[PDB]
This record gives structure tokens, C-alpha cells and sequence, in this order.
């Protein structure tokens, strides 16, 4: 058997993450001061007799600074009051901020709040074009709409064209904020990534900044970063000890990039165990992917798929030596999960992740069959197979394992493929398909998404990519609707699914595959979140 030649770039990080020794004197000093600053900030939130505009701005600033996870109760109480008082008598800036903050927190505020800013045709009044702070907040709001919000159909186009026009003459750091916003909206960004930018590039440079909030945000970011580096060091040692870098050299070595994905799903300290479990799964399923895509023969892949369905160490002998390596590591990993969840009495929930893993591998094997046979399915059949091979049903299920408050009922809801999950999966599928079309096309893949779409509808590549872009827009509207109260499960279990969709948008920005090619997209983010501290 002549296997194909290896083409993936090596890990660009070497061993720089493998050892991190926390300085306990500094961590304890930071924690002590943060406790003091946390209370000052709580009192700012609970202050009586604030005007609406000032209250919304305080909440928005605390959220962008990345410290709102300390004040979930206080912020919820305030927005719930604002929602029920239903105030509709403010300028564009305050109205658009009100709309976005309420919708992001699940309060279904009516979009009729914008009618006073439009003419008889439902088009925004052009006289608003000189109000830059109003336009910026309208721009950010336009990204949180559902299918019931067609009154906002024009908001993105209107605000974009006039912010573009105004930007070159704005003072700093407003100019940098507007420019950044036009490249990456707040609602679809990765929270730690957006926070790092706002703290260092914008708030640190505002003349009017609150010194208490800024010091709090810097110390908190840097203290959480120490924990993230300990976790990554622990995961790096785990990866090193497995040594797939030398025994399975055909596969991508990307454990740092996998950790960035897990950090995007949740960053808070209470999800430390969940992050470490999630990153080990992403790493391991990535090995399996490479095995199907660029090494194993048709016959070997059939054996691998059947052995996964049986999930039994007795099956290893049916497999080639190199496949024995990964099969045993997979079975071991889930045994580790069961043991790790044992003192909390939650060992039994591991089977949910295992069943989603079997589904991914079955569909990998179908994808391989289609390739060898030269089959181009209709779009409906393509999607019935290819949605699972995003791995996103599996990752969402895995993200719940280390969450102590997740119950059997939560897994039951997820297992039925609810709408919000189906939407996040669709976004991953169609964005990856648009980004990777030309590459896979040169490698002879006749069953690529854009290809199936062109043959099915009988349209051009350009038209097919546009149809896929519409599918993604429909899916974002479905995610936004899925966050609205009453929710079918706690909001705690919805945010990971939203954050999986945000990771798609950030990774394939400017239409390029960032995970296989971390140099352009992901490398700057990894440096800013895991190498460089914020200077105080």
C-alpha cells in the first residue's frame, strides 16, 4: 500500500506551553484586590435613580470588559425591570442598545421601538446619517434579529454605508472601534477575543474611562489567563505522552488550536474541568478525521468504522497496527471520563457523547464511499450525511460532560436535535464548504457541498455560494430566536451552542480555513489570549 505523502504544517508552537509555573504571590495579590473592586462595581450597578441611558451604558461596558460573569443576578434583575417598564421615548443610540441587550439576554422586546426612526416605507430616515454613535449601536443591533424582525431588514445596509463614510475623520479611539466593528460585529465574535480588543485598544484609551472598571477588567483577564495556561500545560503534557506526533505522522498536530476552540465555548473558571474534557475530544476526533481523509484504505476504513460501532477492546486485532493506536486511545479516553465524573455521581452520562461519536464515524465512512464511487448526491442527501461530519452535534454533547449542573433531561433535549443546535451545525457546514471548495475540488472531491448544490439546482459556482450564504443567515435568525424566553433548558446550556457558531465565524473570517492553517487567523488570537498578558 502506497499511502499519500504528508502535507500538513507542523505545530508552530513547539514546547513553549508545556511547562507553566504559576506565581502564587501574584495570583493571591490579584484575587485579594479583585474582591474589593468586585464590590465597588456591584454598588455601581445597584445605585438608585440612574437614567436609562446611563444604566444601559454601564451594563454594556461591564459586558464588553469581560467581567459581567460576576454579576449575572444583578444584571438580569435590571434588564428585567427595563423590559417590563417598556420605555419608548429615546434617541437612536439608547433605543438600539436597549433592543440589543434585552434580546441577547432572552427578553423578547418588540422591534416596533424602531418605527419612529423610519419613514412611511419602513426605510430608516436618512437624516440620521450624521449620528455616529446611533449608527454604531444600530449596526450592532442589526445582527441579533429573528424571523419576526423584518422591520430591521434595512438596518445593516444603512448603518454600514454611513459608518464607512464617517470613519476616516473620527477621533480616537472611536475610529478604531468603528473600523473593528465593521470587520467583526460584537454578537458573532468569540467573547475572550472581543474582550481583549476592547480592554487594550479601546477602553484603555478613552478619556472618559472609569478607572475602577478598567483596573478590575485588567486584573481579572490576567488572573483567568493564569488558569488557562495551567490547563493548556496539563493538556500539552497529555498530548506529548500519547506521542501521535511520531507514531501517526500523517495527522495534524493541533492541540493548541483545539484548546482555543474549547476556550471559545466557555472561559469562566467554574468550567475548567469541562474545558479540559472538551479539548481532549476535539484533539482525538481530529486524528480520526485525518485517518479517513488522507491515509486509510477503503478496506481499513470499513474495519475501523465497525470496530467503533461495537466499542470493545476485543476488536483491536481486526485493525492494522497503526489503527490499534488510536482505537485504544479513544476507548481509554472515555474510561478516563467515567472515572473523573465518578465522585459527582455523573458517570452514566458519558454514553451520550459516545453515541454521537459513533454517528460521526459512520458518516465519515459514507463520505469515503461517495468519494471512491464518484457519487454526487442531491443537496438534501448531501446534508443528511454531512451535517454530522462537522462534528458539532458531538462537540455540543461533549461540552455538557464537565458541567456539574447538567442533568439527564438536558441530554435528552439535546439528543432530539433541537432547532438551535441544528442551526449552529448548519452554519459550520456551509461556511466550511464555501471556504474549502476550491481546495477539495483540486483533490478530486466530487461530493463537496458547493458541487452538490451546483449540480442539483443547475446553477453557477457564484450562485451556489450565495445560496449557502442565505442558509447561514437563516440559521443565525434561528439561533437568536432560540435564546428567547421561555427557553426549553437553562440558558447555561444554550450559550455553548451559540459559542460554537461564533467560533465558525471567527475561524473562517475572510473565507479561509483557519484550523488547518492557523498562521493567518488563529495565531494572533492565541498570542493575545495565551501568551501576552495585558499591561497594567
Amino acid at each position: 500500500i502506497v499511502r499519500p505523502v504528508a502535507d500538513f504544517s507542523p505545530s508552530l508552537w513547539g514546547d513553549q506551553f508545556l511547562s507553566f509555573s504559576i506565581k502564587n504571590q501574584v495570583a493571591e495579590k490579584y484575587a485579594k484586590e479583585i474582591e474589593a473592586l468586585k464590590e465597588q462595581t456591584r454598588n455601581m450597578l445597584l445605585a438608585t435613580g440612574m437614567k436609562l441611558a446611563d444604566t444601559l451604558n454601564l451594563i454594556d461596558t461591564i459586558e464588553r470588559l469581560g467581567i459581567s460573569y460576576h454579576f449575572e443576578k444583578e444584571i438580569d434583575d435590571i434588564l428585567d425591570q427595563i423590559y417590563n417598564q417598556n420605555s419608548n421615548c429615546n434617541d437612536l443610540c439608547t433605543s438600539a442598545l436597549q433592543f440589543r441587550l434585552l434580546r441577547q439576554h432572552g427578553f423578547n422586546i418588540s422591534p416596533e421601538i424602531f418605527s419612529k426612526f423610519q419613514d412611511e416605507n419602513g426605510k430608516f430616515k436618512e437624516s440620521l446619517a450624521s449620528d455616529v454613535l446611533g449608527l454604531l449601536n444600530l449596526y450592532e443591533a442589526s445582527h441579533v434579529r429573528t424571523h419576526a424582525d423584518d422591520i430591521l431588514e434595512d438596518a445593516l445596509a444603512f448603518s454600514t454605508i454611513h459608518l464607512e463614510s464617517a470613519a476616516p475623520h473620527l477621533k480616537s479611539p472611536l475610529r478604531e472601534q468603528v473600523t473593528h466593528a465593521l470587520e467583526q460585529c460584537l454578537h458573532k465574535g468569540v467573547p475572550r477575543v472581543e474582550t481583549r480588543f476592547f480592554i487594550s485598544s479601546i477602553y484603555d484609551k478613552e478619556q472618559s474611562k472609569n478607572n475602577v472598571l478598567l483596573r478590575f477588567a485588567k486584573l481579572d483577564f490576567n488572573l483567568l489567563q493564569m488558569l488557562h495556561k495551567q490547563e493548556l500545560a496539563q493538556v500539552s503534557r497529555w498530548w506529548k505522552d500519547l506521542d501521535f506526533v511520531t507514531t501517526l505522522p500523517y495527522a495534524r498536530d493541533r492541540v493548541v488550536e483545539c484548546y482555543f476552540w474549547a476556550l471559545g465555548v466557555y472561559f469562566e473558571p467554574q468550567y475548567s474541568q469541562a474545558r479540559v474534557m472538551l479539548v481532549k475530544t476535539i484533539s482525538m476526533i481530529s486524528i480520526v478525521d485525518d485517518t479517513f481523509d488522507a491515509y486509510g484504505t477503503v478496506k481499513e476504513l470499513e474495519a475501523y468504522t465497525d470496530a467503533i460501532q461495537r466499542w470493545d477492546i476485543n476488536e483491536i486485532d481486526r485493525l492494522p497496527d497503526y489503527m490499534k493506536i488510536s482505537y485504544k486511545a479513544i476507548l481509554d479516553l472515555y474510561k478516563d471520563y467515567e472515572k473523573e465524573l465518578s465522585s459527582a455521581g455523573r458517570s452514566h452520562i458519558v454514553c451520550h457523547a459516545i453515541e454521537r461519536m459513533k454517528e460521526v464515524v459512520r458518516n465519515y465512512n459514507v463520505e469515503s464511499t461517495w468519494f471512491i464511487e464518484g457519487y454526487t448526491p442531491p443537496v438534501s442527501e448531501y446534508l443528511s450525511n454531512a451535517l454530522a461530519t462537522t462534528t458539532y452535534y458531538y462537540l455540543a454533547t461533549t461540552s455538557y460532560l464537565g458541567m456539574k449542573s447538567a442533568t439527564e433531561q438536558d441530554f435528552e433535549w439535546l439528543s432530539k436535535n433541537p432547532k438551535i443546535l441544528e442551526a449552529s451545525v448548519i452554519i459550520c457546514r456551509v461556511i466550511d464548504d464555501t471556504a474549502t471548495y476550491e481546495v477539495e475540488k483540486s483533490r478530486g472531491q466530487i461530493a463537496t457541498g458547493i458541487e452538490c448544490c451546483m449540480r442539483d439546482y443547475g446553477i453557477s459556482t457564484k450562485e451556489a455560494m450565495a445560496k449557502f450564504q442565505n442558509m447561514a443567515e437563516t440559521a443565525w435568525k434561528d439561533i437568536n430566536e432560540g435564546l428567547l424566553r421561555p427557553t426549553p433548558v437553562s440558558t447555561e446550556f444554550l450559550t455553548p451552542i451559540l459559542n460554537l457558531a461564533r467560533i465558525v465565524e471567527v475561524t473562517y473570517i475572510h473565507n479561509l480555513d483557519g484550523y488547518t492553517h492557523p498562521e493567518k487567523v488563529l495565531k494572533p488570537h492565541i498570542i493575545n489570549l495565551l501568551v501576552d498578558s495585558i499591561k497594567i
